[PDB]
RNA sequence: GGGAUCUGUCACCCCAUUGAUCGCCAGUGGCUGAUCUGGCUGGCUAGGCGGGUCCC
């Protein structure tokens, strides 16, 4: 809401890429 | 306008904290907020956008 943050876990999901 | 290729950015799932560092409160405990992260013949005939080149 009024938070303009993101949940985030702290394990990265984040590999891949478009390319 | 369409197709192919390359590069950059963003999201999700499974497995590596009896790996580490920083900050606040706290000598009971709690918080991922950040970074690092191997397996992509693990999932892009799963997705979006920009630029270059080639072809029609």
């Amino acid at each position: 809401g009024i938070s303009y943050g993101r949940q985030l876990g702290k394990k990265k999901h984040r590999r891949r890429a478009h390319q």
